[PDB]
């Protein structure tokens, strides 16, 4: 399976992150690890849907 | 790709969903919908985790 995260910011701006390996929700923040042995933290994030479809993975405030 | 769904209960039960086509956190819950048209909802849960590798997406509690 291939994914991407997306998230959009308070001021509409969207951040969209291929090639994820792993994303994580944990201590108030989501962590997502690529392929390019990258992590990517967002503090005050959650996990808000997964979609199989589209391998479409989407962040929202927690 | 394939994705399942996991959720380990407070008694060490574990649950696990096949064929899962969407995952979405709402409203305190998270809702599992699966490739045969069916939905299960999951009260006072969060996604806790989605592993790309494995295709298994992790439920936690909230």
């Amino acid at each position: 399976c291939m994914a991407k995260v997306v998230l959009t910011k308070a001021d509409g701006g969207r951040v969209e992150i291929g090639d994820v390996l792993e994303v994580r929700a944990e201590g108030g923040a989501v962590r997502v690890t690529t392929l390019f042995d990258e992590e990517h933290a967002f503090p005050g994030l959650a996990i808000g849907r997964v979609d199989l479809r589209s391998g479409v993975i989407s962040l929202i405030e927690e």
